[PDB]
């Protein structure tokens, strides 16, 4: 059922959505899309505790929510999926491929869950499951070329060729620290390529081999760095291997400030808690190998 002891009240206590405005609306999809963003991070520290990624609904909720981890897009996207359509969303999952910027391509896999809801006949792009500054902190409407402001950036969704293009311009990034102005974690483009994705209607088996994969190959930056990323109400906290991140959007000037520290071991298990609400039952092992992942 939906009342006392229900999955669907765990779930928005979990993401600590109090309101019932009891309206199927842009404004409240864009209330939950929001609340989970600011509660649920996107991470993958399962991977670097010698732990599995699972696909599955019931482990997801139960890890997700009971367990109050956060997860990648297979994990947090699904989550939502369940709890919109519940409620009475007309709700899609779309697949995508994710924009290499050092390959100029596209990823072959799809290897990227997004979402699409309707609403009395509008279209909305809905995506929990990205994480860091890529973000949206609101639905994005499906209409090509569209400039859609937002509190991180200004977003695009552009239509080619039967492919749809999420693409964000990005503000002026000021690193007051200057020994992480090389950082990895950072590049130097206004313009970014997010991601691709076509209209075609998913199921969670469609990525089967994808999650299998994603959580192996050395290939995956899954595999590569080990990061969790949580939105707050005016930037982002993102943790990569060691290094611990906190983006403001729009500081001063027209500029996001990120701010950076080098955390020793010791550290982690309590910035994980006391950052990003996660506590873990099997030890970390922080990574930061060289796949291309940027904040
Ligand atoms: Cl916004």
């Amino acid at each position: 059922g939906s009342g006392s002891g229900s999955d669907i009240e765990a779930y928005f206590e979990r993401i600590g959505y109090k309101k019932s405005r009891n309206k199927l609306d842009l404004e409240t999809l864009t209330d939950i899309l929001q609340h989970q963003i600011r509660a649920v991070p996107f991470e993958n520290l399962n991977i670097h505790c010698g732990d599995a990624m699972d696909l599955g609904l019931e482990a997801i909720f139960d890890q997700v929510v009971r367990r109050n981890r956060g997860g990648w897009x297979l994990q947090v996207n699904h989550l939502l999926y369940w709890a919109l359509t519940t409620i009475g969303f007309e709700t899609t999952m779309l697949g995508g491929y994710v924009y290499s910027t050092p390959a100029k391509k596209y990823s072959t896999g799809m290897i990227h869950l997004l979402l699409q809801v309707t609403i009395d006949g509008r279209n909305y792009i809905v995506d929990a499951g990205f994480g860091r500054s890529y973000q949206m902190w609101q639905p994005l409407e499906l209409i090509s070329g569209k400039d859609q402001p937002q509190v991180p950036c200004v977003f695009r969704l552009t239509e080619e060729n039967g492919f749809w293009y999420l693409d964000q311009i990005r503000r002026e990034q000021y690193i007051p620290n200057e020994e992480f102005l090389h950082s990895d974690l950072l590049e130097d483009s206004k313009y970014r390529k997010i991601y691709s994705f076509t209209l075609k209607p998913r199921t969670i088996e469609d990525f089967e081999s994808m999650n299998t994969y994603l959580q192996t190959s050395p290939s995956s930056v899954f595999t590569s760095k080990s990061f969790c990323s949580l939105q707050t109400p005016d930037g982002v906290h993102c943790l990569v291997g060691f290094t611990l991140t906190h983006r403001r959007f729009n500081y001063k000037d027209n500029t996001d400030l990120i701010e950076f520290k080098t955390l020793s071991e010791e550290e982690i298990e309590k910035v994980l808690k006391n950052i990003f609400n996660i506590s873990l039952q099997r030890k970390l092992v922080p990574k930061h190998g060289d796949r291309f992942f940027t904040i």
